[PDB]
């Protein structure tokens, strides 16, 4: 509408209703010029890290984490009072575009505003591109509204045949400039809307009952079972008389049960105290990647993490597995640490009711058929797929964790829930791509057909606004005694947690999931 | 509406009516970038000065003083002809936004206008933030319309537990970027309106009667009192016969009176001549803070000043207390002075009719019950709360003093009038916050998740307009002889007072309250 | 309710302590009085309080 | 605070789970009301309201300041009412009388 | 109670001769009389408390 | 009963009333093995913070 | 807290008596009245609108 | 109720349900109780053996 009329306003508040909650948040962004305006293929030949793909001049907005949309208090209101959450709808607006040119003179970069330069944005609704926004990577809006963030570059991996870099004819190249977009100058703004597809409420609560205990402790079953094949408390000695008996209260392991615990993939168990672990190199002939659980896909090992939902140790416990998401702590620095105390560990142990433990077996299954000569033998079950009449509970969302994921387009799925967490969707919120339209430098006076490789060095900046209507379910239980809540117990602190410190830095002190309220099976 | 169309006009005049007066005033402001766009917590551990809180990138408009809205003549018209004043309504407009960028090159700062940069303003109507605008601090619009002022930074103290800095979980952090605002470019303008809640007229007048004299000097009371317990003029000698007598004109101390004087908190009395005072250190083991009257709140001493309304010495008197507001004089320089003549002292002595004196006791109350053996004993009363049938008059407003204050949200209040002066309000005029939206510097070409700490150095400037409809009450008295007025008696002056001097500097020569017209109880 | 203590005088003249009518030490001084602008004034009847 | 090593009559006291028979020699059994959240606006019960200057000093006379153990309400005074409790009473009857102040 | 006792310090308690009003305080006004006055004028002032 | 929902802009998490009792031989706030019901702890109504 | 209702960054336009003498010891010094501005960092001397 | 580990002891996840906290119907010798219910659509139990 003009150079001197702001194209949008700062919206960033969350409004609550009994049925639903609507969280708006706005941030400021800065978009550089990636790869000097030109695509580049990527690849490296690694034994299991082998990849290939392209890197594009474009960059995109990643909205997928929960703290983008929720302040800690708004996350406290949510998980304390409510059993379920699912997004109803989404809306996005990009405005206050400002395109700058930078000119280095005598080693001095002097930024000067450039009015006629443009920027081009398109949202891919048809899902015609590789979708990287749910991969669980960086680049999301910052947690804290004052911080200003740098729009991430967009590049996409492609099918790897074997352990080798080299592409075959099945590989694909997507030129983001082959899609119609919208070119914006400093007065223009971009806006889109989205409607989530109906998806089951994430159930935020812990079960107050265990599967094997679903019975009535007072009564007995009318069923009968074999109690013992011989008299006496010692094995392979006695009079060898089969003793049948009624199933009576007080023996609850022998009850006949209608349901089974969830699937398992056993994980390795590592101790946080460095002296207890067995010494495993980082990479080499015998490496940690080998001894962790990994699926072999086309001769390329890949860890299974977090893997299927399984009960895990408590956060403060002295062990952990790959089944536990790990987040950086407040005191962590520089991509590496030798002590686990700095780190913040996801823990699933609330699902220990319906699910097996990650570092422990699903059970033990009779290996042979005994007779008077042959003693029975029973093997462990490290991996068990789903069976009829099996129940399990999905991995929990986290305040730092991702909101959604894209269900890969394929012939078949089973129980499409993202193993990291969140909401599996067929048509996830569309990625939104943005780049700085190239401005050529001073051309030659003569003519030459070769493309022009000299450009004005630019970058742009502006605002972005996100609105997601969430739908929730109020807890409606008859529980008498007080339920657990998420409270700040931090106590006396030299500096307030969940707030900037003396130097202005904002970090998130602790990782907190959504399951507090109890419910019963 | 455009870069080349001014968004507002300069309104700055006061229009009078018999019922009401409407004072408009406009100023020019300059807003820097505070804390390099980032919040910072604050705190220090002091014995009684201990505080904690945050400092924010935002800044705000403080309209709360009287000379912001009134020229000295307009203040003379007001207090001379009128018994009462209360604000009816308020209106505020911010316009002519101009955002500048500054670039230092070879030690030379060169300011250049930046059109596309924005500024974001919101008024907090819901009172969802700490309210600092009434604390009686600096940053208000200047008295003199030509001066141009610097918008103050916004930061807020928070609850201090004990004498220690350290925060507990009761403390709160408010992110001003979590509120919806309005982003303004050089063509946009901001406007809001406000309606004061009905509040009692400030009574500007002095009483022409004393409480104890409310009677008729000619007549007598039909009441009787005990005149003496013995004959003779000497104590503890006589014939010890109780003498009852009628209350007769000429003895006015013994009259039976329907009302009582206002509350007291005694203050210390200090002499302006330095030789008369007792030598008190500034800080140490025995310090002036200890010997002044102070309430102990959670082991933290705090002066009681001005304290409850109490009669005070005249301005030119040779004594003063903390009950008298002190303003800087024309000749004062540099935050400290060794002579009181420079300073300008508030004086309440007009309320000496209904109120006790600050440096003197409320009275003397009989300590024991005498008999023939025991002589009566009477102690002083240094502190007296309110009693039934007690009357007092509130502290006076001043031309330099504050207009209003916010009644703290709490379970209970008593007589909510600000002890400094002005109008206690539940919902005071909302604070208006403003900041410069950050513009990032030249980003790196690669991607990095850490927030961007390099920004373009900017500041903005523009105009602000304030309109407050005041409601007044014309004096309607039958007094015969001439009332006192506020006149300029300054006489022959080398330079006009209440006007700029040869160097252009504008100062306020003398402090003048609102109570001149007399009235009767 | 609130209190302002009062002096207690006996109707039998022998029990009271001998107080002059006016002088250096006078009955006005020993009764409860509020000091208003350097002028003593009795507080009577004073706030409501139980009496004999 | 409830776990603090001191208490006054300003703190309501409720019987604990382990208490028996109308008397106990140890406070651990008992459950103590605590108001310390109102330490923002209110003075502490076991500590004075403040200290008020007793005399008027001069070069000869040193200043003297007495404690204030009891202070009624003054203009422009704020306080916060005592908290309700899950065991505490819901209401009370304002006694019929000529006058009240802040009937809570 | 004037002080805070300990094993060494005995408690000390002073009298209260004057007490203003407190929250939750009740009192009853002085009685009218057949000889007493009917009314009075509330003095025009910034503030009052319980104008009786 | 009539209530007022909290409407604050506070950022960091407020304090809540939660059951922290932890591992217990017998559930608190519930009958014990002998059927007796007692209230384990006294808890007031002030948790959410607000500003003056 | 009441006494903290102010803005920690700014100062008051009010002035107060800082000391009646030089030096950190009581009843010794040159006995000169020192008036000063109320500046951030001394929060006990602020002029406050309300009482506890 | 939920058992944590191999031990009896309850944790704060456990729940207590008081059946007297639900509204009921109190019946004397003349009163009677009646309710109705509609099963949700569920696949036919297939009663037959396969011949292949
Ligand atoms: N995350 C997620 N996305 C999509 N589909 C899912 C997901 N989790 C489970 N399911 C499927 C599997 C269940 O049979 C069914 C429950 O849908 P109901 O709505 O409960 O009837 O939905
Ligand atoms: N400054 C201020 N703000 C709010 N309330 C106040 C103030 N001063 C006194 N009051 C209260 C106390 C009086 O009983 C009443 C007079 O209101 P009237 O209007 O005279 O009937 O209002």
């Amino acid at each position: 509408d003009g150079v001197g009329n702001a194209s949008g306003d700062w919206h960033c508040d969350s409004t609550w209703s009994e049925g639903k909650v609507t969280t708006t948040s706005t941030r400021t962004w800065v978009l550089p010029t990636y790869n000097n305006h030109l695509y580049l293929r990527l690849g490296t030949t690694s034994s299991s890290n082998t990849y290939n793909g392209f890197s594009t001049p474009w960059g995109y907005f990643d909205f997928n984490r929960f703290h983008c949309h929720f302040s800690p208090r708004d996350w406290q209101r949510l998980i304390n009072n409510n059993w379920g959450l699912r997004p109803k709808a989404m809306r996005v607006k990009i405005f206050n575009i400002q395109v700058k040119e930078v000119t280095t003179s005598n080693g001095e970069t002097t930024v000067a505003n450039n009015l006629t330069s443009t920027v081009q944005i398109f949202a891919d609704s048809s899902y015609e591109l590789p979708y990287v926004m749910d991969a669980g990577q960086e680049g999301s809006l910052p947690p804290f509204p004052n911080d200003v963030f740098m729009v991430p570059q967009y590049g996409y991996c492609g099918i790897v045949t074997g352990e080798n870099q080299n592409q075959t004819d099945r590989n694909a190249f997507y030129c983001l400039e082959y899609f119609p977009s919208q070119m914006l100058r400093t007065g223009n703004n971009f806006e889109m809307a989205y409607n989530f597809e109906k998806v089951p409420f994430h159930s935020m609560y812990a079960h107050s009952q265990s599967l094997d205990r679903l019975m009535n402790p007072l009564l007995d079953q009318y069923l009968w079972h074999l109690q013992s094949t011989t008299s006496g408390e010692t094995l392979n000695q006695g009079n060898a008389a089969t003793t049948f008996g009624k199933i009576r209260s007080g023996d609850f392991a022998f009850y006949r049960k209608n349901w089974l615990p969830g699937p398992c993939v056993k994980q390795q168990r590592f101790s946080k105290t460095a002296s207890q672990n067995y010494k495993i190199p980082a990479s080499g002939g015998n490496a940690l990647l080998k001894y962790d659980t990994h699926y072999t896909l086309n001769n390329r090992w890949s860890n299974i993490a977090p893997g299927p939902p399984m009960a895990t140790a408590g956060p403060s416990d002295g062990d952990f597995s790959n089944a536990q998401l790990i987040f950086p702590g407040p005191s962590v620095t520089g991509n590496t640490t030798t002590s686990a105390n700095n780190l913040l560990f996801t823990s699933e142990e609330e699902i220990a009711a319906t699910n097996p433990r990650d570092t422990d077996m699903f059970g033990q299954i009779a290996d042979n058929n005994q007779n008077a000569t042959t003693a029975p033998i029973t093997g462990n079950v490290t991996a068990m797929g789903v069976l009829p009449g099996m129940v399990w509970q999905n991995r929990d969302i986290y305040y730092q964790g991702p909101i959604w994921a894209k269900i890969p387009h394929a012939d078949g799925h089973f129980h499409p829930s993202p193993l990291i967490g969140g909401f599996g969707l067929k048509h996830p919120p569309p990625q939104i791509f943005i780049k700085n339209t190239p401005v050529p430098a001073n051309p030659a006076t003569t003519f030459t057909a070769a493309r022009v490789d000299s450009f004005i060095t630019q970058y742009s900046t502006g605002q972005v606004a996100v609105q997601i209507e969430w739908e929730i379910e109020k807890e409606r239980s008859k529980r008498w005694n007080p339920e657990v809540q998420f409270t700040s117990n931090y106590g006396n602190q030299s500096s307030m947690l969940w707030a900037p410190d003396t130097t202005g830095k904002y970090t998130e002190p602790r990782v907190i999931g959504s399951r507090y309220l109890t419910n019963h099976l």
